[PDB]
C-alpha cells in the first residue's frame, strides 16, 4: 500500500465527513440489508434465551451448543471469506445463559473473548458479569462442567484485560481465555478517538486470539450488533486493504452488506459508521 492510496482514503473520508453523506449511505445500508429465517430463536422454549425480541441470530448461521436438551444461544457466525477470518457475535449474557456462553467459547475452542459494553447501562443490566471479581476469583456455573477463574486484571484507562482459566471439570483440562473488556464505549456511541480503538483492536490481535489455529473470537456488546458490528467491521476492512493489490479498492458498504448476512443489524449509526471508516484509514498507516 503506496502514498497515493493514503491519499484517496483520507480525502473520501474527508468528502463524505464535510458533506454529511454517512447518514444518507447508512440507511442504504438498512433498506438493503438481508433477511432471512430465525425460527429457532422465536420458538417459545427459547423465549428466556433471548434478551431483545428484535434482536436474532439467522437460523443459517447461528451457532448451536453441543448439548442435545437445547442447543439454541442467540450467537451468530460471521464468516467472512476473502478477509479469511470467523467472528462469533453474541448478545450480552443473562444471568440462565453464562453459562451456555462459556460452553460455547469451549466447544468453539476460542481464546479470546472481546467485550464492548458495560454491565450496567441507561440504569438496568445490560450484561450478567460472568467472569469473576477480585474477591471470589472462582465460578462453577450451574448445569454446566465449566469452572473460571480470574488469574490477572489489568485496569487501564479505557479498558481492561484479563487473564482468565478455563478447566473442564469433567477431563480436567484447562485453557487461558483472554478478557478484552472495552469499559468506556457509549451505547449507540462510539470510543473516545481513533487512537484507543486501535490499540484496543491490535492487543487484540497481537495475542493470537484472532488468528485461524484458535476457534473465532467471541464478540459481544448488549446485543451484540452495534458495537460489536462496528469493532468486526474495522478488523475485516484492515484485513482486506493488507490483502487486496488495491486496498483502495474496499468497499465499507458492500463489505457491511455482506457481514450482516450473517447477523441482523451490525452498526447501529451513522457515526458508528462514520468510526469504522476513520478507524480503517487510520489503522492502515500502521
Ligand atoms: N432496538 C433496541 O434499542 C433494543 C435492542 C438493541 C439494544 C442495544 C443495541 C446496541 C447499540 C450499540 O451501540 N451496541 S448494541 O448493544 O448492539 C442495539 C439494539 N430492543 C428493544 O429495546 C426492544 C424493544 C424495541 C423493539 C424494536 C424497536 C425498538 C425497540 N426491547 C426488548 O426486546 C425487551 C424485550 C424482550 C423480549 C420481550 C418478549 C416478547 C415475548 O413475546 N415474550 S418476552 O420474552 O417477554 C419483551 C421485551
Ligand atoms: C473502510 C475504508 C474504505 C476506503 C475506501 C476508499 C476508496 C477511495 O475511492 C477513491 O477516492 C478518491 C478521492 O475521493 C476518488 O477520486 C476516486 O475516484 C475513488 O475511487
Amino acid at each position: 500500500m503506496h502514498h497515493h492510496h493514503h491519499h484517496e482514503m483520507e480525502k473520501e473520508f474527508e468528502q463524505i465527513d464535510k458533506s454529511g453523506s454517512w447518514a444518507a449511505i447508512y440507511q442504504d445500508i438498512r433498506h438493503e440489508a438481508s433477511d432471512f429465517p430465525c425460527r429457532v430463536a422465536k420458538l417459545p422454549k427459547n423465549k428466556n434465551r433471548n434478551r431483545y425480541r428484535d434482536v436474532s441470530p439467522f437460523d443459517h448461521s447461528r451457532i448451536k451448543l453441543h448439548q442435545e436438551d437445547n442447543d439454541y444461544i442467540n450467537a451468530s457466525l460471521i464468516k467472512m471469506e476473502e478477509a479469511q477470518r470467523s467472528y462469533i457475535l453474541t448478545q450480552g449474557p443473562l444471568p440462565n445463559t453464562c453459562g451456555h456462553f462459556w460452553e460455547m467459547v469451549w466447544e468453539q475452542k476460542s481464546r479470546g473473548v472481546v467485550m464492548l459494553n458495560r454491565v450496567m447501562e441507561k440504569g438496568s443490566l445490560k450484561c450478567a458479569q460472568y467472569w469473576p471479581q477480585k474477591e471470589e476469583k472462582e465460578m462453577i456455573f450451574e448445569d454446566t462442567n465449566l469452572k473460571l477463574t480470574l488469574i490477572s486484571e489489568d485496569i487501564k484507562s479505557y479498558y481492561t484485560v484479563r487473564q482468565l482459566e478455563l478447566e473442564n471439570l469433567t477431563t480436567q483440562e484447562t485453557r487461558e481465555i483472554l478478557h478484552f473488556h472495552y469499559t468506556t464505549w457509549p451505547d449507540f456511541g462510539v470510543p473516545e478517538s481513533p487512537a484507543s480503538f486501535l490499540n484496543f483492536l491490535f492487543k487484540v490481535r497481537e495475542s493470537g486470539s484472532l488468528s485461524p489455529e484458535h476457534g473465532p473470537v467471541v464478540v459481544h456488546c448488549s446485543a451484540g450488533i452495534g458495537r460489536s458490528g462496528t469493532f468486526c467491521l474495522a478488523d475485516t476492512c484492515l484485513l482486506l486493504m493488507d490483502k487486496r493489490k488495491d486496498p483502495s479498492s474496499v468497499d465499507i458498504k458492500k463489505v457491511l452488506l455482506e457481514m450482516r448476512k450473517f447477523r441482523m443489524g451490525l452498526i447501529q449509526t451513522a457515526d458508528q459508521l462514520r468510526f469504522s471508516y476513520l478507524a480503517v484509514i487510520e489503522g492502515a498507516k500502521f
